[PDB]
């Protein structure tokens, strides 16, 4: 019928999902997903108004039309699906390269392994992730969130610099799902044709330790961007530093240089615009939460909302709070 695609979930790997995903381009495409004995249709399209390099390479993003709730991503290195499934939110992950499939279900397996994780296999063939299950393992849930300082219609286009830190141990799936939610976060922005946004992905030679403390570790960051020959004359983009793990023995995800420093008319030089931020499933919307601060954004007591002030698992990667949004508008214009 309008069906153009079929896709078994548990048996795909990344030709079978990628072969689906390249040929979507301007219009909608329909397809028939099946898990196990479940089978359902579901429609998703690109989505426009973002361009992410990765590897000298462009990576697409794609989203369900209405209700759907389904993201996807395609890389020349692998692919992923993020959908809902019994309430829960779900990560299908699958590398082009079998050795770094191995490598990634590893990962999994040691920082997770009532399934979290599920291996298919035939030889892993793809790897399924629980994120809603592996949000609700983590500590500090009710906690508050510190994480940044104590005190235009063009399309602009709005770059993102994120810079992987050495032996950080960010995956590269990982990185591009933290891009999608933050695309999501600022889509309203995007449909409205007030920016376009340009997410740059970049191997750095700067290392940390993994306790480190988020003051001291994003200031050593700024001076490495500031002496990196790789980055010279770009000081006027924002710079988000990227590892796997956390600062501050666990306590600290992310942290932003300042609340309300990105301004597309008269920007912010010598790399005064930063952040560092984790990358790990667990904490899947803290680039844009990040990112979030560096816009304007300010915590909220709205659990649903991306800005919320404590960690919770009903986060969304969404700014609810028109507060927020006239604090965003007004930042940028500046
Ligand atoms: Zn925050």
């Amino acid at each position: 019928p309008q069906l153009e695609h079929v896709l078994n979930l548990r048996s795909m790997d990344y030709e079978d999902l990628a072969g689906v995903l390249s040929k979507i381009s301007n219009t909608e495409h329909t397809i028939m997903l099946q898990e196990g004995s479940e089978l359902w249709t579901t429609s998703i399209k690109a989505i426009h108004g973002v361009e992410i390099e990765e590897s000298n390479r462009p990576v697409y993003l794609f989203e369900g039309q209405d209700k759907d709730s389904i993201n996807a991503i395609l890389s020349q290195s692998y692919a992923t699906i993020r959908l809902q499934r019994g309430g829960d939110l779900i990560d299908y992950i699958v590398y082009k390269d079998k050795e770094r499939m191995a490598e990634i279900a590893n990962y999994y397996q040691n920082h997770y392994l009532d399934k979290i994780v599920v291996c298919n296999t035939g030889d892993i063939k793809n790897i399924r992730i629980d994120i809603t299950k592996a949000i609700g393992n983590n500590p500090f849930k009710g906690l508050p969130i510190k994480d940044y300082p104590t005190e235009a219609t063009y399309p602009a286009t709005l770059e993102f610099m994120l810079i992987k830190e050495k032996d950080g141990g960010s995956l590269e799936h990982d990185i591009t799902s933290q891009i999608q939610a933050v695309t999501t976060s600022l889509k309203f922005l995007i449909d409205s044709g007030f920016i376009t946004v340009k997410y740059t992905i970049k191997d750095s030679s700067h290392k940390g330790g993994a306790s480190d403390y988020e003051v001291s570790a994003l200031e050593s960051f700024q001076n490495y961007l500031r002496s990196w020959d790789e980055v010279k004359g770009q000081d006027k983009k924002p710079y988000i530093l990227l590892r796997d793990g956390t600062w501050d023995s666990g306590k600290t995800f992310g942290y932003a240089s300042g609340i309300g420093v990105i301004h597309l008319n008269n920007p912010r030089g010598n790399f005064e615009v930063a952040a560092i931020s984790t990358t790990s499933s667990s904490h899947p919307y803290t680039l844009a939460h990040e990112i979030g601060h560096l816009l304007g954004a300010e915590h909220v007591d709205n659990e649903q909302d991306l800005m919320y002030t404590w960690y919770s698992p009903q986060v969304t990667p969404n700014h609810l709070s028109a507060d927020n949004w006239v604090r965003m508008l007004e930042c940028i214009q500046k």
